[PDB]
C-alpha cells in the first residue's frame, strides 16, 4: 500500500524554528522574533501546529507566565485561550487573560460551567468575583440538547460550587441529589453518569457533617427548623450515608439508651415479664417513679415485643383439644373473647397510621400490605363466625356438612391469618447487631429472585399445556373412591389443567410416582412421549434452571454486602425514630427563629471554612507536594543567580 | 440562578506581591518587604 498523508497541509519552513524557541522557553528570540511590528516577513504570529497547538497555548502548556505576557502584549489572537487555561487549572494564566471553524470545546460550553467541572476552588472564586451565572436547568436537535442539560446539572453538583454560593449548602445538597436520582429514570441512555453524580452529592453532606468539633454543634445541625426536625428530613430523602454516621449514631444511640451477656438478656426478660404492670401505671397516674419509666424508648420497644409475644402464645393454645367440640354454628370460646382486644387494638393502629400518610409511601413498602392483608384476613373471619352464628344452629356431625360451610372457610381464613401474624415477628430482626445486617441482606436479595420466576412460570405453562394435550383423553373415574395425585394410589396426574399445573410442582421435590405416566391400555408409544416430556421438565427445572438460581445470588450477594453496614444503620435508625415520640406508649391489648438563624449561620460558616480547608490545603500531597518543592529550589537559585549579578 | 459570593472578604493588593515574593522564593525581594 503507497500510503499518503490525505486531507492535510504543511505549517511553514521559518515559523517551525519560532515554534521552537517557544516551547523551549527562550525569551530573547521569541521577543526578537516579535519584533516585526506592523512590518511582518510572511510570518504568522497565529501558526498552528500539526497537532493543533498555537504558540499563545503552548506557553500555557508550560504556565510560563513570561512568554505569556509578552505574547499578549502583541495582541495575539485568543479566541478560547482561557477555557485551555481554565481546564489546566493555572492561576496565573487566568488572572493574566481576566483583564485583557474549530473549537475542542463543546459550544454551549462557557467559562464558568467548566471551571465548575475541574473542581478547583481560586477559579471558581474569582469568576465568581466578577460576576457569573450558570443557566437554570429548567426539543430540536436534542443530542446536544441533553449534553447541555448534562453539562449544567455536573457544575451544579460540584462541592466547591456549593461552598461558596449556597444560602444552605446542607439543603441544596438534599434537593440536588433527588432530583439527580429521578432523573436517570426518563433519561436512560445516560442512567450511569446521572446516579453517580447523585452519589457525589450524598458524600459530600456527610463530609460537611464529619468536621463538627463539639456535640454543641452536632445537636444544633440537626436541630434546625419539634425535636430532629433536620434528622427526619434527611430520612425522606434517602440519605444514607448523612444518616449513618459515627458522630450522630452516637447521639441516637444516647437517646435511645437514656453489663455482659448473661447480664443483659436475664433483665431484659425480667422487665418483660410485668409487661402489664408499668402500662396500667400509665393509666392510672404518669409519674416519674413508674409512669415516665416505660417513655424509654428501649422500655418502650421491650413491652410491645413482650405483648407481641404474649399474643403469639394464646394464638398458639387456641388450637388444643383441652379449650367446643365439632359443633355446627358455635359461639367463640374463652380464648377468642383474649384474641379480640388485640386484633381490636392492630385494626386501631393501622386505621390511625392509614389517613395519616393519604395511602402515599405507606402501602408502597412491603411491611404495610401483609399487614392490611392480616386485618383483612381477621375482618372476613370474625363476619363469617358472626354470620354463620345467626343462621345455624344444631349439634350434627361434622363428616356429614357440605363443603362451602361458613364454619368450615371461617375457620381456613383464621388458619392462613395467623401465618402471617408469626411471620411478620421476622421484622425485629434489624434491632440486633448479629441478624440485623444478616436480615437486611437477606430480602435484598430476594428481588433478585423474582425475577426467575418469570420463566420458571412459562417453562411450567409450556410443560402442563403439551401434558395434559396428550393425556387428556385418557382419564376414568370408575373404580376410583379417591381421585387425583394428593392419594395412597396416584391415578389422574395429568387428566385436567389444574391438576396438570399441580402435579408438575410437586414433582420438585420428588412426591410424584412414575407410575402416574401409564394408561389404562395397552399403548406404549404414548406412555413413551409422556414419560419422555416429564423427565425433559425434571432435567430443565432441576438441573438447569435452579442450578443457575443459586449460580447468580452469590454474585449479586456480593454487591449488596459491600455496603451492608450503611442499609442496616439506616433500618435501625428508622425504627428507633418510631419510638422516640408519644402516642404508641400503650400496647395494643391495653389501646382498644430570629437568633436560631444567627447560630445555625455562624456555625455553618465554621463547618464550610473547615470542610474547604481540608479540601485544598490537605489535598495537595495525595506525591505531588514535593513536586513543587523542587520548582521552589529552582526559582530560589535563578532568583539569586539573577539578582547577584 | 445568580450566584455572588458569601461571607467572604478580600485582602488587600500590596501583600500580593509580598506574598507572591515569599512563595516564588526571591530572598532579596521578601527582606526589602520586611525591610
Ligand atoms: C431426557 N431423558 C428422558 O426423558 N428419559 C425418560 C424416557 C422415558 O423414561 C430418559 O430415559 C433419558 C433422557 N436422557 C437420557 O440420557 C441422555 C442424556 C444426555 C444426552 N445428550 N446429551 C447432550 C449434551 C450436549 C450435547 C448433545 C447431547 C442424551 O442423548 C440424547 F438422546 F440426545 F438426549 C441422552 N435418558 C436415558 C436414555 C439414554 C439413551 C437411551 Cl437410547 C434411552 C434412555
Amino acid at each position: 500500500p503507497l500510503r499518503i498523508v490525505r486531507a492535510e497541509s504543511e505549517l511553514s519552513t521559518q515559523e517551525k524554528s519560532y515554534l521552537s524557541a517557544v516551547e523551549k522557553g527562550d525569551y530573547a528570540s521569541v521577543k526578537l522574533a516579535l519584533e516585526e511590528a506592523e512590518i511582518y516577513f510572511k510570518i504568522n504570529i497565529n501558526c498552528i501546529d500539526p497537532l493543533g497547538r498555537t504558540a499563545l497555548l503552548i506557553a500555557i502548556e508550560n504556565e510560563n507566565l513570561e512568554i505569556i505576557e509578552l505574547l499578549l502584549s502583541f495582541n495575539v489572537y485568543v479566541g478560547d485561550a482561557l477555557l485551555h487555561a481554565i481546564r489546566k487549572e493555572v492561576v496565573g494564566a487566568v488572572e493574566l487573560l481576566l483583564n485583557h471553524q474549530f473549537s475542542d470545546f463543546t459550544p454551549d460550553i462557557t467559562p464558568i460551567i467548566l471551571a465548575a467541572h475541574t473542581n478547583n476552588y481560586e477559579i471558581i472564586k474569582m469568576l465568581v468575583q466578577k460576576g457569573v451565572s450558570v443557566p437554570q436547568p429548567h426539543d430540536v436537535d436534542s443530542l446536544r440538547h441533553s449534553r447541555s442539560r448534562l453539562n449544567i446539572y455536573k457544575a451544579l453538583a460540584s462541592p466547591s460550587l456549593i461552598a461558596l454560593s449556597s444560602e444552605d449548602p446542607f439543603l441544596t445538597a438534599f434537593q440536588l441529589s433527588w432530583e439527580l436520582q429521578e432523573l436517570s429514570k426518563v433519561e436512560n441512555e445516560f442512567k450511569a453518569e446521572y446516579e453517580e453524580l447523585s452519589h457525589q452529592c450524598k458524600h459530600f453532606a456527610k463530609d460537611l457533617l464529619d468536621q463538627t468539633r463539639s456535640s454543641r454543634e452536632l445537636e444544633l445541625i440537626l436541630n434546625f427548623r419539634n425535636e430532629l426536625a433536620r434528622l427526619k428530613l434527611a430520612i425522606k430523602y434517602r440519605q444514607k450515608e448523612f444518616v449513618a454516621q459515627p458522630n450522630c449514631q452516637q447521639l441516637l444511640a444516647s437517646r435511645w439508651y437514656d453489663r455482659h451477656w448473661a447480664g443483659k438478656l436475664i433483665t431484659c426478660v425480667f422487665i418483660g415479664l410485668m409487661f402489664p404492670l408499668l402500662s396500667l401505671c400509665y393509666l392510672v397516674a404518669p409519674k416519674s417513679r413508674y409512669g415516665l419509666f416505660i417513655r424509654k424508648p428501649f422500655i418502650k420497644f421491650i413491652c410491645h415485643t413482650a405483648s407481641y409475644l404474649t399474643f403469639l402464645f394464646l394464638l398458639l393454645l387456641a388450637s388444643q383439644h383441652i379449650v367446643n367440640p365439632d359443633r355446627q354454628g358455635p359461639k367463640p370460646t374463652t380464648v377468642e373473647w383474649m384474641i379480640l382486644p388485640w386484633v381490636l387494638g392492630f385494626i386501631w393502629t393501622e386505621i390511625k397510621q392509614m389517613w395519616d400518610g393519604g395511602f402515599q409511601d405507606y402501602i408502597h413498602d412491603w411491611w404495610n400490605l401483609m399487614d392490611f392483608v392480616m386485618n383483612s384476613l381477621y375482618l372476613a373471619t370474625i363476619s363469617l363466625k358472626i354470620v354463620a352464628y345467626v343462621k345455624y344452629s344444631g349439634c350434627k356431625p361434622r363428616d356429614t356438612w357440605e363443603m362451602w360451610h361458613p364454619t368450615l372457610v371461617a375457620e381456613a381464613v383464621f388458619a392462613i391469618a395467623n401465618i402471617f401474624s408469626s411471620l411478620r415477628l421476622i421484622s425485629l430482626f434489624t434491632a440486633n447487631s448479629h441478624l440485623g445486617p444478616l436480615q437486611i441482606s437477606l430480602g435484598r436479595m430476594l428481588l433478585d429472585i423474582l425475577k426467575f420466576l418469570f420463566i420458571y412460570c412459562l417453562v411450567l405453562l409450556a410443560f402442563a399445556n403439551g401434558l395434559n394435550q396428550l393425556y387428556f383423553y385418557y382419564e376414568n373415574s370408575e373404580g376410583m373412591t379417591c381421585k387425583g395425585i394428593r392419594c395412597e394410589r396416584q391415578n389422574n396426574a395429568f387428566s385436567t389443567l389444574f391438576e396438570t399445573l399441580q402435579s408438575l410442582f410437586w414433582s420438585i421435590f420428588g412426591l410424584i410416582s412414575l407410575y402416574v405416566t401409564n394408561v389404562k391400555a395397552d399403548h406404549k408409544f404414548t406412555e413413551f412421549v409422556g414419560a419422555t416430556m416429564f423427565g425433559t421438565y425434571n432435567v430443565i427445572s432441576l438441573v438447569v434452571l435452579l442450578n443457575m438460581l443459586i449460580a447468580m445470588m452469590n454474585n449479586s450477594y456480593q454487591h449488596i454486602a459491600d455496603h451492608a453496614d450503611i442499609e442496616w444503620k439506616f433500618a435501625r435508625t428508622k425504627l428507633w425514630m418510631s419510638y422516640f415520640e408519644e402516642g404508641g406508649t400503650l400496647p395494643p391489648p391495653f389501646n382498644i427563629n430570629v437568633r436560631l438563624n444567627h447560630q445555625y449561620q455562624e456555625v455553618l460558616r465554621n463547618l464550610v471554612k473547615r470542610y474547604v480547608a481540608a479540601m485544598i490545603r490537605d489535598a495537595k500531597t495525595e506525591t505531588e507536594e514535593n513536586f513543587k518543592e523542587l520548582k521552589q529550589d529552582i526559582s530560589s537559585f535563578r532568583y539569586e543567580v539573577i539578582g547577584m549579578m
